[PDB]
Order: C-alpha cells, then sequence, then structure tokens
C-alpha cells in the first residue's frame, strides 16, 4: 500500500509531518486519487491548502483547494466519483475517509477521524490510516472549534509520496 505524507503548519509555523497508509488493498480507485493529490503530478492537489473545517472529539477535514471553505475540490478522474465500496469502518483516531455532499460525490476533500465515528460508516468511505503523526492530527484539532472554524490557518505546505 502507499505511504503518504502531510506536512502541516499553524500561522506559519510547523506542526510536523502526519504519515498516511492508502489501502490500495481494499479501495484502489480512492486510494490512487488521494495519492495522486499529495504528489500534485497532475499539475493541481493538496499543497498549500488548508485544513478548512475542525472539529473537536470529530475529525479534521481538508482538501478544497479550489473554494477552500468546504463547497470545492477536483478529483483525477475528470468528475465526481462514485462510493468505491464501504468495507473499511469509521473505527477510531486517526481514520482516513473521504468527505461529500451524498453518494456518490467524491471529489477531492477528505478527512482524518479523531474519534470513532461510526455514524458515518456506510456513508463515507474510509481508504486509510494515520501511521505515524496522530500528535500533529491532535494538534490541528486543537485549533478547531464547535463550528469547525479553526483559530489559526491550518497549512498542508508540503505533501507527496513517501513509498
Amino acid at each position: 500500500n502507499p505511504l503518504v505524507y502531510l506536512d502541516v503548519d499553524a500561522n506559519g509555523k510547523p506542526l510536523g509531518r502526519v504519515v498516511l497508509e492508502l489501502k490500495a488493498d481494499v479501495v484502489p480507485k480512492t486510494a490512487e486519487n488521494f495519492r495522486a493529490l499529495c504528489t500534485g503530478e497532475k499539475g493541481f492537489g493538496y499543497k498549500g491548502s488548508t485544513f478548512h473545517r475542525v472539529i473537536p472529539s470529530f475529525m479534521c477535514q481538508a482538501g478544497d483547494f479550489t473554494n477552500h471553505n468546504g463547497t470545492g475540490g477536483k478529483s483525477i478522474y475528470g468528475s465526481r466519483f462514485p462510493d468505491e465500496n464501504f468495507t473499511l469502518k469509521h473505527v477510531g483516531p486517526g481514520v482516513l475517509s473521504m468527505a461529500n455532499a451524498g453518494p456518490n460525490t467524491n471529489g477531492s476533500q477528505f478527512f482524518i477521524c479523531t474519534i470513532k465515528t461510526d455514524w458515518l460508516d456506510g456513508k463515507h468511505v474510509v481508504f486509510g490510516h494515520v501511521i505515524e503523526g496522530m500528535d500533529v492530527v491532535k494538534k490541528i484539532e486543537s485549533f478547531g472549534s464547535k463550528s469547525g472554524r479553526t483559530s489559526k490557518k491550518i497549512v498542508i505546505t508540503d505533501c507527496g509520496q513517501l513509498s
């Protein structure tokens, strides 16, 4: 399975690196979309964009590199893409899953859970998990709020593929 990284800062101060394993063995199409958006190999992707909605005891959401507010993004497939499967569950902190606006509306937005979000099982496609840097995710979470507005600007300053 591919390993990818997000290097994250808050108001220009590095928080550290999040390493994500992408479950290409279970959701290859969804994993590949995220992988390519981390490398930027199609000319666009996550680098320089933000965690735009962060809610403590819920999740940290990112990937809206077009509108920066939870309405945008772009997949590698030329359109919103179907939910590949709902095999993997939102079992706990560190789960990596696709944001959406209903069934079969995957783009580029994604989230990292900070709790078991079992009420999202069967609604959002889980496709990976944090293997290093959960403490960075907890730091991101600490800048969240009830509304999801962040108290510092949380930026993916670099991202890419490790292996």
